[PDB]
């Protein structure tokens, strides 16, 4: 070993090339610095930077060996001087999800596009899944200071192609995302609890509000009163009873199963109310619980909460509490919701994302999700769909 | 969208290729399946899967677009009508680290002719460190049953071409490993405390005994009291100067300073001394320790332990004491050891790791390191040496 010789194979894959290659190689003085190898699409490319004696790579015997070796079986392959050459890639700087249903070729090439105006190079990309929802992982590397103007970029093609695009730090810490928690209405659970509750005062109506107070036209809390006290003189009954009509969104299950596999603490931190998410939490075996209470004199509901209520800063302040208890930095906190009342919860977190939500919290959360499906939250955490079905294979 | 179409771009890599393909794409009706794309060592393969009208695909215009556009730039394409081909490659189901210094040709042919017997396919080679040791990582797909066959083979190879060879799950959840154990003594640390200690008594010689122990030669208990003798007498004041001695394995810092970047549980069994061993774990801030003590007699130490002796079964009992405080499943803990001391333990965690170890642990062992760098843990772990530098120079 004293001087550098990069080998580079390419062509139709078939069976042994590899072995056959350092096989040859053995024949000679040859220590590896590097190998890098993949087939896509039944194509091969395999580079391999080796170190060999100043006497072994200034003489044909290396290049016969090999060429004849590769070319026989009928694979193209290259030989070359280094010593000026990278030893190993650096790391990609981030990563970009686009996920899409479809994923038009329009869409994709807006994404392209946008990253190479702005000096970023593609390093890899791979597809993170078929189902429920294309997607497409590109890992990238982007120029020091420019990740900013990339994700202004990236939004403007998400909301003209309609394509959800994520970019995310891809540094060792940033992605070991350990504790996750879910705004409850509207992205754990299908629709708003209080409109279910509201329903049974014959009031579903009046509590737009809801829709009011999601898109943040209206302070929280002041929101939060005019709905609930439309369920003043309401039997406490029909807190059981809408705990019991309660469906989980699309991939919920999947999501939380996902997680725990991946020992994430896992919570909730709703407007909501603690007697009808209690029940449900426990079920799905979570590790925290913020809500709200309802007041309750003589089993009956006075319209009332009690106090404290969890506002917009009390569901950031609540993730606070939650991560400090488990001994998770907020970098690696991941926020989940959908409405303006989420949008201090988004702000405070590692990753927040906004899941299927109103424009004022969209505009604010590092990624958004517009497709049905909260389990799509697992591939912005770098989980594939495959690794999902081959795990709940296996039990 | 109605039928599957398949293109695939190869050649040397040049910008904007990426951004062409998919803009000619456009021009037709094509939805986006799967896309994979990676450049090695200046070779570009692009393979993208594709949806569009039959109206399209059965047409000359797409592929005279798509070909007069990559070929004109100087790469090559393929277009072929799918329809049964897979959409997106199946997760590997294992991982295979090869480390040495060197690594040969002949040795990593050794590992891909072993691979190549047992019928498991590679699916992707990559380096994953330059420094101190050579790092290639294969992720491959061994059949059904057979992975037990194969960490035997590899086994032989590795002891026979001098590199590390570990075979791993690379499943979703046998990953995410969230819990580490070390060993003090020639792990953590440089050397045998014990022998340290005896050495100011002038019976270092004698203390023979702590190889016999390691080696699995005889009872840790019988071995810990014969030994321990030896320092009747000695002033108590000799464990600070003990402590005060102790050199950190090379690469320790890096190890534990990476670990706590992934957000590691870390901490320390031994059959060592509390007093030694707390006042540096304090210092590198570990979680847990469990350990042996020293009987004290008017500042003098008697030459006895006080029980519990931290024996064989012992450091598997404090390691799943550890894990179940922690919260993480014994599936998803690592323990590092080198002597025969650690047999259980090692056997007990969900990766148990043989760092320079005596012939009874390595044989045990689910994977075993023979580089004198406790920082090459990592690559086991599922990190490169780029990644480690990158998130240290960010601080
Ligand atoms: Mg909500
Ligand atoms: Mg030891």
């Amino acid at each position: 070993p004293k001087v550098s010789v990069l080998i580079t194979v390419t062509g139709v894959d078939q069976p042994g090339v590899t072995a056959t290659l350092f096989e040859v190689l053995s024949r000679h003085g040859v220590e590896l610095l590097n190998v890098e190898q993949v087939v896509i699409r039944h194509r091969l490319t395999l580079g391999v930077l080796v170190c060999c004696p100043a006497d072994v790579a200034d003489g044909p015997a290396l290049r016969h060996d090999v060429e004849a070796a590769i070319r026989k079986v009928g694979l193209d392959v290259s030989i070359e001087r280094s010593d000026d050459v990278p030893i190993i890639r650096e790391p990609s700087t981030h990563t970009i999800f686009v996920l899409g249903r479809p994923i038009t070729a329009a869409a994709f090439g807006a994404v392209a596009r946008e990253v190479a105006a702005l000096g970023v190079n593609i390093d890899l990309i791979r597809g993170v899944s078929d189902y429920p929802v294309i997607g497409l992982e590109l890992r990238v590397s982007v120029p020091p200071g420019a990740d900013g103007a990339l994700r202004t970029a990236l939004n403007r093609v998400s909301s003209e192609e309609h394509v959800d695009v994520a970019v995310e730090d891809y540094t060792l810490e940033r992605r070991a995302k350990r504790l996750i928690v879910f705004d409850v209405d509207s992205t754990l659970v299908q629709g708003e609890v209080i409109e279910m509750l509201a329903a049974k005062a014959g009031a579903e109506g009046q509590v737009a509000i809801t829709d009011a107070a999601m898109r943040g036209e209206l302070d929280f809390a002041q929101s939060l009163q005019q709905r609930v006290a439309t369920l003043a003189g309401l039997p406490a009954t029909v807190i059981d009873e809408v705990a019991g009509q309660l469906e989980l969104m699309p991939g919920a299950r999947t999501t939380l199963r996902t997680l725990r596999r991946l020992g994430y603490a896992c919570g909730v931190v709703s407007g909501g109310f603690r007697r009808i998410i209690e029940p449900l939490a426990e079920e799905l075996m979570l590790d925290y619980v913020a809500a709200n209470e309802l007041e309750i004199v003589d089993g009956t509901l006075t319209g009332r909460v009690v106090g404290p209520i969890i506002d917009r800063a009390g569901k950031a302040t609540a993730l606070r509490e939650f991560a400090q208890r488990a001994g998770v930095p907020m970098a690696q906190t991941v926020a989940v919701g959908d409405g303006a009342n989420d949008i201090d919860m988004l702000a405070a977190a590692g990753l927040g994302i906004a899941f299927n939500a109103k424009p004022a919290l969209r505009e604010v959360a590092d990624a958004s999700l517009s497709h049905p499906y909260l389990d799509t939250v697992l591939f912005l955490l770098g989980v594939t769909r495959g690794e999902i079905e081959a795990a709940d294979a296996i039990d």
